């Protein structure tokens, strides 16, 4: 026995808040959570307790500490098969990462619709509010490698595999409603431009380099998604607090054969929330795994990520009723024009057991549709259909990638396909072709119908010549960027300007920065002047006189485009740093934790060392982390209880903690003598909005702090931060 | 034409300092830097200017902006082969990354010996000081993926491929002289324990997690290399400023067949220098590509990385003359006992053209030796010899990885091996076996001899039974950790304590922390006590009474094991930040830049925005980056000239620049009214060692600053930084 006698090596198999226990594989941490897909993976789950260590051939190993040698200081012998198996498996552990979205984090859950949608789609998973469909969801960045950092500025992927009774449906979305380019033929161009440059393979996880901005300046169709990426949308607080979108118009097909155009939405029920850029960048350094960790810890604590699936629905006869083309994936459909209809709820409630086997090996692909859904001619979607099947032949080693356990349907699958590398299924059918008589033609085709029918494409009319041509209707590039900009709050606008400015400051060739500023002048003059000023660029008289693009279908803003214009805060699952001293006032701490508990807000107790300290009244307080070990970047607010403040008052790290949190617009609360820290962040004696202060930590002190947390950040503080050296 | 009229898109093909020009592929940046290997790659280099865009089959493309569709808003057609080839290639761009050392950065150069070594080795590349051998060198971290950050705390790899006239010799080393484990059979255990944990794949690029310290606590053989990793060895300033080691005793074999034991060394002619932990960690977020960038830019500037190759030579009859086993790779050979003989110099003078083709596909392997070298029974080297050939079969797709251009020998190669995936060589030999008559037995075996002979192993005597057993002589784990400890300066010792303390505070299971502290008590009580205090652990009476391990062959320290005990500073190729204002005193700047140029030190001119400012005398000064865009993390020292200081006096970012540089022990120099900044870093009116100040930037001011820079950091400042909130 190497485990400690008190059993403190094994995490509690029950919900526990972040940091309370070591994290564990999902089937050990939450054995009681189940769904149909988790149950079906049981055949390949492997345990360990009480088993002998063996080769992969089942031979027990006696000594796993030494190679076989001729004498104990001699050479290693070729006959050591146990060594060579073990090192050969090690030597071949890695598979190619995904060409894009290589960095991602995943969990299991389930989906249910609020009511049957049979009047608009025959898709089985949407036919009955009692039908529960297991899901597996992977969130991701786009540009960086599997080993890159989470809180980079980038677009985020949001891919859901629905294991339906009529096949796998993968909804392969992102956290913005559009993409940078119009036609799939340019995807390698755009992706090569944003990826590390090919001579030296720099930079990782960043669009802040010459080739990205060269491409953008030369391809104005990109400006809409670039506006999103440069906003705080590019730096979400959590995968739990971002929106998801299906990116294209698809179709729903009902049993009558009626097509309705649809765009897909995910609404985060935890609300929308983003970091600020200096915080996101610094966090890539202090914890490059912060989003993967926050997602896994949320599920272990029971703060299950929840999302509402929604549909924007457009009748077929309304195809041409807008100012933009519905097939143009650089255009959004404003919610003011077409509201999102709520469809159902998805909950993510179980982590995987083994990251490589369930996360790294999962394959999502938007061609994976089911009866009741269909495509459209969006020319970016159209090319996606080719890529997601193709790429798996190298990434997952061949055409049997659907036999890798996480990718297996739970629906029946039978057909005449055979062989390929890694073939698991042993087919007993006497036939491997159809039509056949020797197996009475089974498995058999199934006609389309209202349920459980075969897939048939909607009979869309096609007319035109074979051309490599962009539709003229896609040739408008500035109105949607302008609608987005005008929909932002003034502080969201400032952060857009600061994102273009920082990024273009990293472009070495100045003419590329000038060309991008020229494009901005076509969108909005105020935005363009503000960026130009930060770059030392002066707009020409011609630039100052560019007519702004038209409004989109009479709209001059749509508030659903803003993260923050309309409050949608939720504090459950947020975290507060509590800065301790060597003689904490226990009554303050009891009131702080009581109020945080009641709203499902977590806490981390921090000090200048590990171990414990003892409160004024003898209560032993266990320290979670040092000030330096768990920086303010990792929390949503900071509370300092009263007590022996002298203990930490001249501690550089403790003062800096509050300066960093202050700069990043987080709520800060100081009780009693902790008010002494007001001097480090230059707060006046009469106080200021966003700093909660009182003689003790209750009556209204925690209500005030929790009201600040529900509004996420203290935006009114922005003018005060440029003066603080932090 | 899309390029700017003024030609400013194209970097000059001359050496230029960092930031002066965009970086470029090495054959375009330095077209006349040549060596036998670079010239031999010309057969596969492809250019681009003035050529038409084609498929891979040579068909010219007319429209590389669109897919082929039926109508300009129609579906994409399967007959679009141009689209499918382009997206197929993109879909399969990625290959598996290296199992370990996936993150690395590489360059070309050459090696030449100082004298003939024929008396001790018949290796041809060491036979004459006129023998110039091309090299390709890849530096790397160990744990993180190819997209992880450079300035993590980790061991670093230093792998050199010598293209000799008698074969490739790969010297595949690290930046410490030992490894964590004794026997190759435990490599996958150790690497699994340091790598991200298997449930959730966290953390990236860090040993600061429970499974690493669990293994270390249970395997005290690891403690010696753990001491090195927790020292500032684990966070080098540059690949140019760290040592390399071949890790194992190999043999040199001379023409007479005499074997001498050898351990290999690389000594950096730029001297030894490392970051401090806070700076390294923050730098992973501010610039995760910092070491890759600094290496590429150094070579572009002509600050070519230079290392001296060195041998520790031990006669065969001296095998048992030490109190440790020469075959145990957890033991170092102290230079006080066996000096390093300096044998030649390697210079890296050219970056690659295409990172993936030359860096990512390069394969190094320590079994790639040449006549005049041989192995020993070191049980970690023995197992390595299996792994480095095996792993390439998945990583590089098959057994023809020596035909990938960067890997090809420049020496002749001819044999009877045939076929394999993507076989390039077309053999004309009528025979593919030997002995054969039908080609008169060619290519033929060559007997061993003094030059141009075949390889024959040294006829070492082997006597023993077939056993899986560790030599009892390997069973001592504490004397080398203690020697290394006692050889460090008092500030290097504090940084080791801090590295253990920070790492163990991130281990969630407290008994693992306790088990590590127990091991520390076996090494040195002062170290053990200092770590324990940071963790809130108290040593037991038994722990306080553990007898220290013995000295190593009577040594109680060896200053060659310290980074800084013996002065070894070189400022050429270092970089200073100069913080501008909107009316700079020009005389200060002329003097600063003149003195920096004379010593080969670079500068970066920083301000609050991009563009330019104008000095008091109307000199226009171009701005390289903002204060926030290029933080103090990225420079060796900071200089603030006089002028309109009030322009920046209340700039939070400018104040913080100096606070962060101060906290990180960097020299800071303040001229005239720039001395008003003393107040932000709490410098007394009378001054402080490490802060250069004068009325102006005269001759003595720069000499003082450059003297501080030769000493790298201001270690005497350490007691003052605890109070600084930065
Ligand atoms: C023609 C335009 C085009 C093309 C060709 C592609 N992409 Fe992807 N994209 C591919 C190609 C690849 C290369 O096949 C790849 C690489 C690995 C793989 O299996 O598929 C992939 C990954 C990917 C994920 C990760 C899924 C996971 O977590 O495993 C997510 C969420 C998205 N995508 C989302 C997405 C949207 C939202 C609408 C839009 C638009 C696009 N993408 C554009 C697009
Ligand atoms: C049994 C003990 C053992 C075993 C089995 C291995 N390692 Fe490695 N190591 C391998 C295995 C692999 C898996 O073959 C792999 C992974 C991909 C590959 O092709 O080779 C590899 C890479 C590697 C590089 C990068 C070279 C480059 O830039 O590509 C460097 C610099 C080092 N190593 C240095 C090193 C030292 C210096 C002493 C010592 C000791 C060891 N290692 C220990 C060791
Ligand atoms: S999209
Ligand atoms: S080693």
């Amino acid at each position: 026995s190497l485990a400690p006698e008190d059993g403190s090596h094994r995490p509690a198999a029950e919900p526990t808040p972040p940091g309370a226990q070591p994290t564990a594989p999902g089937s050990l941490k939450a054995p009681d959570t189940r769904n149909e897909k988790l149950n079906s993976l049981e055949d390949v789950r492997k345990g360990s307790e009480n088993y002998a260590l063996t080769t992969n051939q089942g031979v027990r190993i006696a000594d796993d500490q030494n190679s076989l040698r001729a004498g104990s200081r001699g050479p290693t012998l070729l006959e050591d098969f146990i060594l060579r198996e073990k090192i050969t498996h090690f030597d071949h552990e890695r598979i190619p990462e995904r060409i894009v979205h290589a960095r991602g984090s995943a969990a299991h859950g389930y989906f249910q619709p609020y009511k049957s949608l049979s009047d608009i789609t025959k898709a089985d998973f949407l036919s009955d509010p009692n039908k529960i469909t297991p899901v597996f969801v992977r969130f991701s960045t786009v540009q960086g490698g599997a080993g890159s950092a989470d809180t980079v500025r980038d677009i985020r992927g949001f891919a859901t595999k629905f294991y339906t009774e009529e096949g796998i449906f993968d909804l392969v979305g992102n956290n913005t409603p559009i993409f940078f380019i119009q036609d799939a033929h340019k995807f390698p161009d755009f992706v090569h431009a944003v990826k590390p440059e090919p001579h030296w393979a720099i930079p990782q996880g960043q669009s802040a380099h010459d080739t990205f901005w060269d491409y953008v300046s030369l391809q104005p169709e990109t400006l809409h998604n670039v506006m999103w990426a440069m906003s705080d949308r590019g730096i979400p607080r959590s995968y739990r607090t971002m929106e998801g979108f299906g990116c294209h118009t698809f179709r729903l097909i009902n049993a009558e054969g009626k097509a309705t155009f649809v765009r897909f939405h995910w609404k985060p029920l935890a609300g929308k929330a983003s970091l600020v850029w200096d915080e996101a960048q610094k966090l890539t350094g202090r914890d490059p795994d912060f989003h993967r960790r926050e997602l896994w810890e949320a599920i272990e604590a029971g703060d299950f990520p929840e999302y509402e699936l929604g549909f924007q629905l457009i009748p077929e006869e309304d195809e041409f009723k807008f100012d933009f083309d519905l097939l143009d994936p650089t255009k959004l459909i404003p919610e003011e024009l077409v509201p999102v209809q709520r469809v159902g709820k998805m909950v993510l409630n179980r982590n995987p057991d083994n990251f490589f086997a369930e996360n790294e090996q999962a394959a999502f692909h938007p061609g994976h549709i089911v009866p009741g859904l269909d495509f459209t001619n969006d020319p970016l979607l159209q090319g996606r259909l080719f890529s997601y099947t193709d790429t798996q032949i190298s990434r997952l080693g061949g055409p049997n990638f659907h036999e890798i356990p996480i990718n297996r349907p739970t629906a029946p699958y039978h057909n005449f396909q055979r062989d390929g590398m890694h073939r698991m299924g042993i087919d007993t059918n006497p036939a491997n072709y159809e039509p056949n008589s020797i197996n009475d033609n089974w498995p058999r085709e199934t006609p389309p119908g209202p349920k459980r029918g075969g897939f048939e494409s909607y009979q869309e009319r096609v007319e035109g010549n074979k051309v490599r041509e962009r539709s003229p209707s896609f040739g408008e590039y500035y109105s949607h960027p302008r609608l987005f900009w005008l929909s932002q709050t003034p502080f969201e606008q400032r952060h857009i300007v600061d994102g273009f400015s920082f990024e273009l400051s990293k472009v070495v060739r100045p003419y590329i920065r000038e060309r991008v500023v020229d494009q901005l002048a076509h969108i909005d003059l105020t935005l363009a002047q503000a960026v130009a000023k930060n770059l030392g660029i002066e707009l020409t008289d011609d630039q100052l006189n560019i007519t702004p693009p038209p409004d989109v279908n009479g709209l001059k803003k749509d508030p659903s485009l803003s993260l923050y214009a309309i409050p949608d805060g939720d504090v459950k699952g947020r975290v507060v740093a509590i800065l301790l001293n060597d003689e904490v006032r226990s009554a303050d701490l009891l009131a702080i934790l009581k109020a945080l508990k009641a709203k499902g807000v977590h806490a981390k107790l921090l000090y200048s060392r590990m171990g414990e300290v003892t409160a004024d009244d003898g209560t032993v307080l266990p320290i979670a982390a040092t000030f330096a070990g768990a920086p303010s970047l990792t929390v949503d607010a900071v509370i300092v209880p009263a007590g022996n403040i002298a203990d930490i008052a001249d501690n550089g790290d403790a003062n800096y903690y509050l300066m960093e949190a202050y700069k990043h617009l987080k709520p800060i609360a100081l009780a009693g003598d902790a008010r002494k820290f007001k001097a480090t962040i230059k707060i006046a004696d009469q106080g200021e909005e966003g700093i909660v202060e009182a003689d003790s930590a209750d009556g209204s002190f925690m209500d005030e702090l929790l009201t600040l947390m529900a509004a996420h950040r203290v935006w009114s503080r922005i003018p005060k931060i440029d003066k603080i050296p932090a």
